[PDB]
């Protein structure tokens, strides 16, 4: 962005041979009848698709809204489970998802940490707390993942669990 | 193409004689006068006969009204109760023989997999993603065979296929 792209989605999946204007009524009719619509009206105001490719682009009226329809991930429309992603050009602003991790041993480096949180998926951003004077490591770290979709998999995988003899503390850092 | 056949249908038991504008005729009126077009104007492009075997095709210009002159069949011409069926390769649920190509090597453009692909019969379709940012191949692809009968030979030969360093996953895309 930093602000752009706040208004679409990404559909793939979609039904052969379907036209722009069907899939405007049915994702306008599933925002009221599943009650993701904040306003009276229809939250779609326009469809694009690509035939050869096979995928759609949804327009919103409303920050909000789009941010709703993402719920609809896996929806089956005509036989066919839809794919709802975010725009590529869309990113969620710094910090908006930073990971303390605790509970480390203290002998191990940078990189030596990094190996266990790049198992779930690529790093934007990384630093492990040293003291400053000895360059020693204080056994906790932050981070932030390129996929905003890989945080609650790393909490879910990594909180809580046995490391050597401590148990490891993986949470929101906000 | 897919579609192509979803837009025309088989007439039966036409009488001696009978000309194509006669026929193109008759069931424009037929439709006019059901009530069963969705445009102003005449649904049937075009018809085409054989004089010997005693059987036609229509062509409309849409889908949902090639549907709705299923409803003539039995219908009378000439004092003749005419058959009216879908054509052979009509595909009711399209997309059905749609296949993806992953395992390819990601320096092989676009003719040299149709290449591949063509060792089975011609395609009506086919499509090598890339990265739009630079014009790389992702190393997947998407095809439909014109018959969709080679399909399955065409799965046989080349799904688990040694292609260099990589092995070939072919199958129906869903």
């Amino acid at each position: 962005g930093p602000l752009g792209s706040a208004r679409r989605l990404y559909v793939g999946n979609i039904p052969f041979g379907i036209t722009e204007e069907a899939m405007m009524d049915f994702f306008n009719a599933q925002m009221r009848l599943g009650g993701l619509t904040q306003a009276p009206g229809n939250p779609v105001l326009a469809v694009q698709i690509n035939q050869d490719k096979n995928f759609a682009f949804l327009e919103f009226r409303s920050v909000d809204e789009t941010t709703q329809a993402m719920a609809f991930d896996g929806i089956i429309f005509q036989g066919q489970s839809l794919k709802i992603r975010r725009p590529h050009d869309y990113q969620p602003l710094p910090g908006a998802h930073k990971l303390f991790i605790g509970g480390l041993p203290n002998y191990l480096n940078d990189d030596q940490v990094k190996e266990l949180l790049t198992s779930f998926g690529p790093l934007k951003a990384f630093n492990l707390v040293k003291d400053s004077a000895t360059g020693l490591s204080k056994g906790y770290a932050f981070c932030e993942y390129v996929d905003i979709n890989v945080t609650d998999q790393a909490i879910a995988g990594l909180n809580g669990m046995q490391l050597g003899d401590k148990k490891l503390l993986v949470q929101r850092a906000s």
